[PDB]
C-alpha cells in the first residue's frame, strides 16, 4: 500500500523522532500540494471555471492553514520544519509538472483527487506513528487533517461523477 | 545597480514580452519571498517574538495576495506563470538557506529588509518595462507593490533602529 | 388539476377547519420535501455538484423555515400539527424513494422541480381555502411561500435549460 | 446495558462495515430525535415556555448539524445514508408519539433527557466500533457528539432539579 | 363581538375615511399598549422575571415599530395621527391602572394576553375596513400586525400553560 | 384618471396576459424612473445637495431592486421582460429630458414626486389586474411597491413643504 | 428661575424621598418629551425634512433610553415610577398641543429647544437634590442626561442659526 | 451599619492611603464574589437553570471586568493589588462554603443578593473615602460599580419575588 | 483597430474636451453594457445558470459602480453626462437585441466577452486621451476600469474553455 | 497660476529633493486644512448645520488620513516631515483666522472650496514634480489625493448652488 | 505645584468663566499633545517600533476624541474654542521641538509621559474649577480624561520599566 | 518525572473516579494559574509591557475558558468541582507569591513557562487516566488543552530566546 511505502520512507532516515519525521514530511507535501492547487487555480479553462477557480482558493487557504499548524506543531515538539522551496520540492512525495492551459477540467479534478488521496494516506501514517509514540496532540492534528482530506475527496469525486473510492 | 541587473536578466531570454517576463520574474520572487518570511515566522527566537511572529503572517498574507494578483495579471495579458516549486526556486533571484533557530532577531530583520529591497528594485524594473511597453494596468500593479514594499522597508528599518536607506 | 385534487383531499376528512387542514397538509409535505432535498444533497454525483450541493442546503434551510412558520401558524390558529415522522410520511402527498448514487444530476433537478410544483399547487389550495375562510394572515403565509416556490421553479428549470412551465 | 443492545442491533445485519452501520443508525436516530425536539418546540405549554421554546430550536440546529455531518461522513467512507422518512422511522430505535398539548413541561424535559441518553449510548457504540475498525476520523465525530450529548443531559437534568445520572 | 364594537366605535365619528379612522385608533391603542408593556417591564416581581423583563423590551420595540409604521401610513394616505399623550389616553379603548409591585407574574401575563387580543381584534376591523375601501397597502399593514399579535398571544398563552384560545 | 389610462394602455395590445403586460410595463417604467433619479443625483445644484445626492442613490437602489424583482416575477410567470434601453424608452410612459445643471432643487423634487405618483398609479393598475386574474403573488409585489412609492411621495412632498396629496 | 420652580414643585408633595420624586418627575417629563419629538417626526413639513425626520428618531431613541434608565433607577432605589399615560400627562411640566401640519420647521426646532432646556433644568434640580441626599449613582445619571441635553440644545440652536443661550 | 464596619476595617491597618486600601479590599472581595458566582453557575439545580446558568456567566464577566479595572486603578494611583488566591481569601469579607448540589435555586439567589449588597456597601465606603481624599477618578469607578451592583440587586430580588430592599 | 475607430469617433464632434468626450462615451456604453448584462441575468437557460445568474448581478454591480464614478468624474471636471435612456442608446457603440430565451449559455458568454473587449478598448482610448490632455485622475480611473475589464475577459474566456485572446 | 507659484515656492529652498519638498509642503497644508475644517465643524451656525457638522468630521478624517500617508511617504523616501504646530503654521500657504460664530454657512462653504482648490493645485504640483523625478509611488499618492479633492470641490460647489469651476 | 501654576495661568486673563478658560486651555494643549504624539509616530526608530508606532495612532485617536469633546463642551456652555494652529501653539503650555530621527525610544517614552503628566495636572485644575463653579457635566468630562491620562501614564511608565510615580 | 508525581498525587485519595480526580485537580490548578497570569498582567514593568500586558489577558481568557470547560465536564460526568478560593489554593500544585513590581520581564516569562509546563504535565496525566478509564470525551478535552499549553510554551520560550525544551 501507499501507507506502508510512506511509513517506510518517513522512518528510513529520541522518543518522538518518527512523529517529527512524519510532521516534516507533511510540511514538504502540504507545500507542494498548495503549489499544485495554485496551478489549477491559474491554468484551468473550461465550463465550471467560475466556481472551480474560487474553490481552489478555498482549498489553498485550508492547505496553508494545515501547513502552518503542522509546522508549528513540529517546532513545538522539538523539531525543525523544512522552510525552503528546494527542501519542499526534494522531500515531497508529490510531483509537479509545468503548467499548461491545455489540461482539461477533468484532468485538474483527477489531479486534485490524487493529491488529497496522497495526503490522506500520509495522515494515516501520521496516525499510526503518533499512536505508536504516544503523541495524542499530533494524533488529533492528523485525525482532523485526514477527515477534511477525505471529505474533500468525496466532494471532488462527486464533481467528477464518481464515488469517493477512498 | 541591482535595477540594471534585474532588467538585463529579465529581458535576456510580441508587444508585451518584457512585461510578461517581469511579471513572471515576480511570480518566482514572490513565491521565494513568502517562503523566506515563513522561515522567520517559524525559526525566530528572541525578545519581540510575540509581535514579530504575527507580523510575519501579515507580511506573508500580503506577499501571497501580491503573488495571486501578479500571476492572474500575467495570465490576463496572455502569459503563463511559473506554477511549480522547482520553477520558483530556479528562476527567483532570491536565495534561501536552511532554517536554523540560532539566527538572531536582528539577522531575521536584516534578511527581510534585503528581501523587500530586492522586491522594490524588481518592481522598479516592472515600472520601466511597463512604461516602455505601454501597459498602464501592469504599471499600476507594480506601482502599488513598490509603494507597499518601500513602506515595509521603512518600518522594518525603524524596528532595527535605522533609517529607510532605500 | 392537481389543485382540485389537493383541495378534495385536504377537505375530505369550526370556522377555520379547512385552513387548519391545509396548513397541516403543508406540515407533512414540507417535512417530506426537506427529506427529498437532503437526499439530493447527499446522493448527487456529476459536474455541478460543487454549487448544487450547497444550493440544496439553502433550499433545505428555506423549507425548514417554511415548516416552522406553517406549523406555528397552525398552532396559533388553534390546530395541532403533525409532529412525528410516521405522520409526515403517511399524510404527505409526496413520495420518497431509497437514495441511490446512480441518479443523474438531471434526474435530481427534475425531481426538485416536481416537488416545488407540488408545493406551489398546495399553496394555491391554501390561498383558495384561506380566502374562503377569511384568514388573511394564513393567506399571506401561503402567498409568500407560493411566490418563493414559483421563483425556485423558474431557477431550477433554467438550470435544466428549460422555461418555468408553471 | 443499552450499549450492548445497540451494538448487537447495529452489527446484526468489508473493513469498515460496522462503522458504516453505526453511522447509518445515527442518521435514522438523529432524524427521529430532531422530530421529537420539534414536537416539544411546538406542543409545550407551561411556565418557562419562553426560554424553553427557543432552546428547542438550538437543540434542533445542533441535531441537524450532527445529522448532516454523520451522513456526509458515512458517504465519505463509502456508505449510503438513509434518506427517506420511512427509513428513519423504521430503523431508528427512538419511538415517537402523536403530539398533544397536555404533556407537562416536566414530561417534555424527561423525554429530551431520554433522547440524549439514548444518543450518548449510541455514540459510545460508535466509539467502540470505530476503535475496533481503526476509523479515527469517525471516532472523533462520535467523541464530540457524545461529549455534547452528555453536556446537554447535564443541563436538561439541572433544569429538572436533578443530577446528570448519566 | 369586540370586532363589531370596535368597528361601530371607529366609524361612528372621503374615499378612505374609515381606513384613516381605524389607523388613528391603532395610533392611540399602540401607544397605550406600549405604556402597559412598560409597566410590566418595571413592576414585575416573581420567578421568571429575568427572561420576562427583557421579553417586555422586545414586545415594546415591536409595538413602537408598529406605532411609527401605522402613524406614517396614516400621514401618507392623507390623515393626521394622534400625537399627544392626552389624545392617546382619551381615544384608546385600552385602560391603564396605576402600577403596583404586588401584581403576580400570572396577572401580568393575563393582562398582556388581553392587550394583544384587543389589538388583534382591532386589526381585524382594520382588515374589514381596508378591504371595503380598497386600500391594499394598509390591509397588508394590518395583516402583518394581526399575524404577529396572534403569534404573540399563542406564546404568552403557552407561558401561562394555556392554549391560544384566540 | 391616470389609473384608467394606464389600464387602457397596458391591456390594449392566456390566463395571466394582463398581469404579464402590467409587469412588463413596470419593467420599462422602473428603468426610466431609475434613469431620471440618476439624472437628479448628477445634475442637482443647491443647498441640501449633500443629503439629497446620497438620498438619490437610496431611491435608485430601491428602484433597481424593484426592477429585478418585477422582471424575475414576469419571467417566473411565463413572460418575457423588456431588456434593452430602446424597449424601456419606447414602452415607458415616463418622459425624460436632457440633463441640465440649471434645474432648481425644487424642480428636481417636483419631478421625483411626479415619477412616484406615476409609479403608484401603475402599481394600482397592477393591483386591479392581478386581483382580476387571481395572481396573489404578483398582487403582493405590487402592494409592497405601491406602499413604498406612497411613503416616498409623502417624504418628498414633506421636503417640498407640502402634504402627500396622493 | 425655572430650576427653583421645578425644585419647589418636585419637593412640595425617608432618606431619599426627594431623589425619588425628582426621578419620577423625569419619568413623566421624558414620556411627554418623547411624545412631542414624535409629533415633530410626523407633522414636519419643509426643506430639511429628509435629515430632520430621521434626526427625530435618534432624539426619540435617546429619550426612551433615558426613560427606561431613570425609571429603573427609581425602582432600584425603592420608588415606584409613573407607568400610565394619564400619570405622565398630569405630572409632566411639559405641555402638548394637537399636531398640525402647518407648523414651520423653525417652530418645531424652537419647541425642541424649549423641551431640552426644560429637561436640562429638571436635571440640574436632580443634581442639587442627589447631592443633598448623597445619591452619587443618581447624580451621575442626571449629570450624563444634563450633558447630553445641553449638547442637544447647542446643536438644535445651531441648526436655527443661534448660539446655545443655555 | 455594614458601611461603618467596612470603613473601620479598611482604614484600621500618604495622601491616598485610604483610597488604596479600599481599592485593595475590592480586589479581594471581587475575586471572592467571582468565585461564589461561579459556584452558583456550576452547582445550581432546579427550574430556571437554563436562563440562570448563563446569567451567572454574565455576572461573572462583569465582576471580572470590575476586578481588572479596580486593580489597574489601584496600580495607577501607586498601590499594589492582592494578586494571589490566599490573599483574596484572607482579606475578603465574603465567606465561601464548599459547593453542594442540594442548595435550592432560592438559596443561590439569596446568596447572590447578599454578595451584591455587600459589594454595594463596600462601594459606598469607596465613595466616602475617595470624596474625603479628593480622588475623583476612583470615586467615579466606585459610583459606576455601586450603581450596577444596585441594579443587579433590584433584578435578582425581582426574580425572588421581592422588592430591592437596598 | 477598434481603438483607432473609438478615438476617431469620440473626438469627431477647452483643455480637457477630449477627456470629457471619452468619459461621456463611457457613460453611454456602461449604461448599455449594464442593460446587456441584465438581459443575460434574466434570459439565460442552461446548466450553470445557478452560478452564472448571480455572477451577472456581480458584473452588473461593478458596471453600475463604474457608471456612477465615470459620470461623477465627468461632472467634476466640468462636463455634462448623458442622463437619459435615449442618449445612452444613441451614443453607445454597443448594440442591443431583443431578449430571447433560446440563446445558449455559450452565446451569452461570447456576448459578454465582446462587451468587455469593447469596454477595454474604450478605456485604452481613455488612457491615450487623458495622457495627451494631462488628466492623471481620469487616467487612473480608466486604468482601473481597463484592468478590471481585462481580468473579467480572462475569467469569462476561461469559463468558455478559451484563453484571454485580449 | 497658483500651480506655478506653488511650484516656485516649493522648489525655491539629491535625486528626489523636489518630491520631498512638495510632500513636506503637503504635510504643513494638510495640517492647516484640518484645523480650518475643524473650525467650521465648531463655529458653524445656520440651517443645514445638522448634516454639515458631521460632514466636517468626514472631511477631517480624510484630511488626517491624507496627512499620515503623505508624511509616512515622505519618511519612507528619506525625508523628514514637519511635526510641530509652529512648522505647519509657518510653512503652510493656507491662512487661518480666529473662529467666530457670525460667519454664515455660505462663508464656511466658500472657505472650504478655497481650501480644496488650493490642495488640488498643490497636488498638481506634486504630480509635475513626481513625474519629473520619476517617483511613481508618490505620483499615485498625489493623483488619488487630487481626484478626491476635485470630487470634494464638485460636491461643496453643488451645495453652494454652483458648478465645480475647478 | 504644576497644578497651582496651571490654575494661576488659566484664571489670570460670568458664572462659568473659569470653566470656559480651563476648557480652552485643554483645546490648545490637546492640540499640541496630538502633534507631539504624531511626531513620535513618525520619527521613532528602535526595537519595539512595530508595536509602539501603532500605539501612537491609538493615543492620537483618543487625544483627538478628547479635543472634539472638550471643544464642543466649551461651545455648548457658551464659550469660543481656539481653532487655529497659531492659537494652539501660543496658548498651549506644552513645548514642541523639531522632529529628529536620532531621539531614542526611551526619549520618546519619557516625553509622552511628561505630556500625559501635564494633561492630568491640567485636568485636575479642570476638576477644581468645575467644582468651584458647579459645572457637573464639565467636571465629569475632566474626571474621565484625567482617569484615562493616569492609566496611560501607568502603562507608558511600565513600558519604561518604571512605576507610575504620578 | 512530574507526570508520575502528579498521577501518584491525584490518585492517592466507581468507574471514573480517577478521571474525576484529575479533572478536579485541573479545576484547582487552572484557578491558580489564572491568578498567577493576572499577577503578571498587573505587576510587570519593563520594555515589552505594551504587548505582554494584553497578551496576559489573552492567556487569562483561555485559562478561564479551560476552567469552565473542565469544571462543567467534571459536573457532567458525575463529579463535584472545587468552587472556593481556599479549595483552589489548598489543592493546587502551583504555588503563588506576593506580587512585587521588582520582578523582571524575564522572571515573569520564566514563571509562565513553568506554569504551562506544569499544566501540560497535568494534562498528560489526564490523558493516561482517561485512556485507562475509557473516557474519550474527557481525553479529547485534555488533548486540546495539552496541545494549546505546549504551543504556548513554544511561544513564551521563543520570546525568552529559547527553544520549547518541553
Ligand atoms: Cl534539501
Ligand atoms: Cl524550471
Ligand atoms: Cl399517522
Ligand atoms: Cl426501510
Ligand atoms: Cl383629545
Ligand atoms: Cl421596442
Ligand atoms: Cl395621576
Ligand atoms: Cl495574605
Ligand atoms: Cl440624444
Ligand atoms: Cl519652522
Ligand atoms: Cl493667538
Ligand atoms: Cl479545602
Ligand atoms: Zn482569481
Ligand atoms: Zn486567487
Ligand atoms: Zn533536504
Ligand atoms: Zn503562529
Ligand atoms: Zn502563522
Ligand atoms: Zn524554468
Ligand atoms: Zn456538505
Ligand atoms: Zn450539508
Ligand atoms: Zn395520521
Ligand atoms: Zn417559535
Ligand atoms: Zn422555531
Ligand atoms: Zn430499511
Ligand atoms: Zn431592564
Ligand atoms: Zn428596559
Ligand atoms: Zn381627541
Ligand atoms: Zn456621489
Ligand atoms: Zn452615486
Ligand atoms: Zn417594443
Ligand atoms: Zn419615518
Ligand atoms: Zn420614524
Ligand atoms: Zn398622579
Ligand atoms: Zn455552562
Ligand atoms: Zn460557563
Ligand atoms: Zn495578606
Ligand atoms: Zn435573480
Ligand atoms: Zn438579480
Ligand atoms: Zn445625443
Ligand atoms: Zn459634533
Ligand atoms: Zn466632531
Ligand atoms: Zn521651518
Ligand atoms: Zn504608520
Ligand atoms: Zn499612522
Ligand atoms: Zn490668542
Ligand atoms: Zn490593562
Ligand atoms: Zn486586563
Ligand atoms: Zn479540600
Amino acid at each position: 500500500t501507499l501507507v506502508e511505502n510512506i511509513y517506510a520512507s518517513v522512518t528510513h532516515n529520541s522518543k518522538n523522532e518518527k512523529t517529527k519525521a512524519v510532521l516534516n514530511q507533511a510540511v514538504a507535501d502540504l507545500s507542494v500540494a498548495a503549489s499544485i492547487v495554485h496551478q489549477v487555480h491559474w491554468y484551468m479553462r473550461g465550463p465550471g471555471f467560475l466556481y472551480l477557480h474560487p474553490k481552489m482558493d478555498e482549498l489553498l487557504d485550508s492547505l496553508n492553514a494545515n501547513l502552518d499548524e503542522v509546522s508549528e506543531r513540529l517546532i513545538t515538539i522539538g523539531g525543525a520544519p523544512y522552510s525552503t522551496l528546494a527542501e519542499f520540492s526534494k522531500h515531497s512525495k508529490l510531483d509537479e509538472a509545468k503548467g499548461t492551459y491545455d489540461k482539461t477540467v477533468a484532468q485538474h479534478l483527477a489531479r486534485l483527487v490524487e493529491v488529497y488521496l496522497y495526503l490522506s494516506s500520509l495522515y494515516q501514517v501520521g496516525l499510526d506513528i503518533t499512536d505508536e509514540e504516544g503523541d495524542a496532540g499530533t494524533n488529533d492534528l492528523f485525525t482532523a487533517a485526514k477527515t477534511e482530506a477525505e471529505k474533500t475527496i468525496w466532494m471532488l469525486q462527486a464533481e467528477r461523477g464518481q464515488g469517493p473510492a477512498l
